[PDB]
């Protein structure tokens, strides 16, 4: 059911500071190597007046290399799939809520994504597009109330140097009951490899691997 | 432009824990008395699987009695109108983002509302519908970056007694430049006066008054 | 047990960003009128390198005017007294934890106070002494697990204009069993009425009154 | 200045929910291997009425294995030493502020530690001593305003299963000017290896290693 090489299909509908937009994407990846890439196209609301970086971690933990000694919640959840919900709380009060309902059709994951950001100040690095990239990160995953939670405090590096912090709170929900993992981590590194001037086209990559921390 | 008796017409589109819904409303109010009421009807996604109370403060600070000695940001903002953005962060990690774009057509305010809540635990008072009402509240308003901010830490009373807290952070953006007020407060009291069994129909009231705190 | 005119004696021991200090105070107040004042003297760690204002709300809800229909948790607690704990979470990450153990000797309240703030940025308004005063506030009080909680989102006005926001979280613990009140509010207004240049001497006032929100 | 085998001596003075206590410790470690251990003995305020685990991460990032390609803020700071401040914000509102002033005497680091926790609910896992251990963690470290910051969201495992979250926010301050590192991480694993019944004696270990994230 999960192949060494899978495809990605997605559409995001959303708004930032009340201004709506829509983006579609097509991609591919290797679930067992924890690598994926995709091409994203702004379909409505362009040119986006906010930093594209706030969207990229919304554009699937099945693309993560899990060692055998860590129960894999995400690969278990297919073919039925899973959904996830997330709050991304930035240190200047800007907050983005996002959801992704992930289904599987043949060799293609299909994402239905909603994205809603509020309270980004006009002079902040998001509305002024002063972000460079997400730093690499280490997400902490743990079970609560029969579902899987993922917490990570990460940051975006800024143009003049320095960092703009964001607290992630994700809830992962398999559509069918699967074996629940113990406390573990997922190392991430997400990168915009290329983009045109107004980010109408974005080539996005992510590399992720699970581990259990220092012994 | 601001008349003693005004109407309200609205539509909210949104989702809670990824499940979409839509609600429409009609109402009326007296902006100079700070009172309003409305009838709300679920149009899509019913019956709502979550506590209706999380929606009610999203269903307009123009309906607030402002004394003469306190600058009224909201009544100034019309006829053009204003918009607002808000995050409502509950103490168990449930978080709701909402926007309202408010325009004026004759004597009727028109609301275009988006509402998105996530991370409400299945065990929680929201998803299990254990909330009774919002307590009265006192919102704090202050200027930042040429717009008006509103912060308030309030709570919902629960079925078994006790309270479930929520931190509101609102940003108010007048569509054209208006005079900015000093630090002040707005007392709120919102109540569902009636509803049918699954809250497909809700009659909602709010009373709000601005003041400058002690003294008096 | 609580006479119309009472006295205040206190000692605060504490630290800010690892720098220790100590302050003593003597004062007086009217519990039923909700008013108090005191003179405070820095004994150790002077001259204080941080904004004095972060200390002032730590320098007793017995000094709050309670209406007859709102149960008074604090006046009930004496002669035995009560204690409280508080986190004050400022918007730039500076955090002050404080405790006050309040006893009664004759007509004098005695406070034993601890205060510890960390992570105040060197360039912030606290370490650069850019605060003007606390705005008036409205605290929300409610019962949790048999004790009394107090939440308030308030702010300090800044020298260059604007406000520096702070979230208060207080737990009030009566030393004896008392009647618990319903959800209610206390309006505050604390003011430094006078001070010398480096705040070695400070005359501090507070006015507070409880209420149940709208209406009136 | 930093030798492969060094000693540790510390004293912590502090309070939890307003109840004061004191602990002293002697230990040893290998700064270049990122490993340390110590024996801690409660001197005042025993038996401790709260979960000992909230103290353990307060009981020195010089004990972290830094690869050659990541600037070592902490080893640079000696012989003068450094200080740090930290807030530990637990998900149920319990908050601990802590400071450590670290000096060097010969081959022995000397810690002067203050620790203050407030608002831990009586029925929570801390006051009820339901914590088992800290999970391993990954701290993230970054420069701000010329000093070093460390944020990590980690958790304690609980006796009945499940986890108890805590947000760490640390500021590290070298007493002298050192070279500042880029954004990086430190993996931690702290463990109580042994303790007596009321935790009057505790044997504590920590293993820590710096890295720059994926890959490797």
């Amino acid at each position: 059911v999960i192949k060494p090489d899978m495809k990605i299909k997605l559409r995001m509908e959303g708004a930032v500071n009340g201004h709506p937009f829509a983006i579609e994407g097509v991609g591919l990846g290797k679930p067992f190597e924890g690598k994926q890439s995709m091409d994203l196209k702004v379909k409505e609301g362009g040119p986006l007046p906010f930093a594209y970086d706030i969207l990229t971690t919304v554009f699937n933990r099945v693309f993560a290399k899990y060692p055998e000694n860590i129960v894999d919640y995400f690969k278990q959840s297919f073919p039925e799939g899973y959904s996830w919900e997330r709050s991304m709380n930035y240190e200047d009060g800007g907050i983005c809520n996002a959801t992704n309902d992930i289904t599987l059709d043949g060799d293609c994951y299909i994402y239905e994504i909603r994205f809603d950001g509020v309270n980004f100040p006009a002079n902040g690095p998001v509305m002024q597009k002063r972000t460079v990239k997400w730093e690499p990160s280490t997400e902490k995953l743990y079970v609560r109330d029969g579902v899987l939670k993922g917490d990570v405090n990460t940051a975006l590096s800024l143009e003049g140097g320095g960092h703009y912090r964001c607290d992630f709170k994700t809830t992962y929900k398999a559509k069918k009951v699967v074996q629940l993992p113990d406390y573990h981590f997922v190392d991430h590194h997400i990168e915009i490899k290329s983009h045109d001037k107004d980010y109408s086209n974005v080539n996005l990559h992510e590399h992720a691997e699970a581990h259990s921390g220092l012994p």
